[PDB]
């Protein structure tokens, strides 16, 4: 059955709850981003109003076929009302279109579900500041100290560099990027824009990228395979047999590849700097494993909390083990003590 932390206390609202059927009491179902762990039910027949940013709405409406009537977007950034409750999108640096969702409660409980974020101090700068905040549903992904990883910025200058210097050296060698839902576009169109190149796809996933109010993108994409020196495959293809036989169908245009897998986290950042990465090679191609995360550091979400001090904190993520859920009990005192909240 749905649980606890899917529903919104004293609202008929939940978030991010699509596969459990009808949910009793439930008059808006909310979706904070279209990746499938959270939009997991959903289809065609979907019959309730969904609330959602315009870009989840283009997604919903193309991918998903679900009926215009029962997409309800919301700008960003605005006091909206729905059902006869304030509510607030706000940029979650996640995926394109993902959002928190702030809900002013007719009691005068303010509350703010995180959706998946990446904390970062630009949020400290939005209407979050302008009121306190009661209970916090909290994005817990990496809450544990073990998860450092570098900024993204510094993960798309490494990426840039190499992808650059490999072509430089062999302007016959391709450059293939994994994918397997949207988010982490950066990594792709910032190494095409080094070199001069498009970066070529499936017509499905082209069809994907034009939902994300991208500006330039025409000028960015591509279904041409042969025009194109960078490459997009399904992540499940980026390993050396579904790369040879890519290469296989590139009809000699191509003599080498270099593929980057951006992955969350790998314990190689328990030891590693990012300039200290190195591929897995076979003959003439290699695969870079890049840590590039949308979901907060164990420190980026300790700084948010410290700063924005909820009453109460409500994990989302890592919350069906005992062991876990204790140790993040343990995190969240920790941090409250040090702060004096
Ligand atoms: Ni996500």
């Amino acid at each position: 059955t749905c649980p606890f932390y899917k529903k919104i206390p004293g609202t008929g609202f939940t978030v991010d709850a699509f596969q459990y059927g009808v949910v009793e009491g439930c008059t808006a179902y909310f979706l904070t981003h279209f990746h499938s762990d959270h939009y997991a039910g959903l289809s065609k027949h979907f019959t309730f109003p969904v609330y959602c940013s315009e870009i989840t709405g283009n997604l919903l409406k193309n991918k998903l076929h679900v009926q215009e009537q029962y997409i309800h977007p919301l700008p960003l950034d605005t006091e909206c009302i729905v059902n006869g409750v304030k509510v607030v999108l706000l940029d979650a640096n996640h995926c394109p279109g993902a959002v928190m969702i702030l809900f002013y409660l007719p009691n005068g409980t303010v509350i703010l579900h995180t959706g998946d974020f990446r904390a970062d101090p630009s949020m400290e700068r939005s209407l979050l500041a302008d009121q306190k905040v009661h209970m916090l549903y909290l994005d817990t992904t990496y809450c544990s100290p073990e998860y450092t990883f570098p900024s993204q910025q510094e993960v798309i200058r490494f990426a840039i560099n190499t992808a650059f210097e490999a072509v430089t050296l062999n302007p016959h060698a391709l450059v293939v990027c994994g994918t397997y839902s949207i988010g982490k576009e950066k990594v792709f169109l910032a190494i095409a824009d080094v070199l001069g190149s498009k970066v070529g796809m499936s017509q499905e996933k082209y069809k994907t990228l034009q939902c994300l109010n991208i500006p330039e993108i025409n000028s960015l994409i591509t279904t041409d395979m042969c025009s194109s020196l960078v490459h997009l495959l399904p992540m499940m293809q980026i390993n050396f047999k579904g790369l040879q036989s890519h290469l296989k169908k590139c009809g000699g245009k191509y003599n080498q590849i270099l593929a980057f897998r951006p992955t969350g986290w790998t314990h190689s950042n328990k030891f590693t700097r990012i300039a200290d990465v190195i591929p897995q090679t076979k003959g003439n191609i290699s695969i870079y494993g890049i840590p590039y995360s949308e979901h907060s550091s164990y420190l980026e979400m300790k700084r948010f909390v410290q700063w924005l001090k909820p009453q109460k904190i409500i994990p989302t993520v890592n919350v069906g083990t005992w062991k876990s859920r204790s140790t993040m009990e343990k995190y969240f005192r920790e941090w409250k003590l040090e702060a004096g909240y």
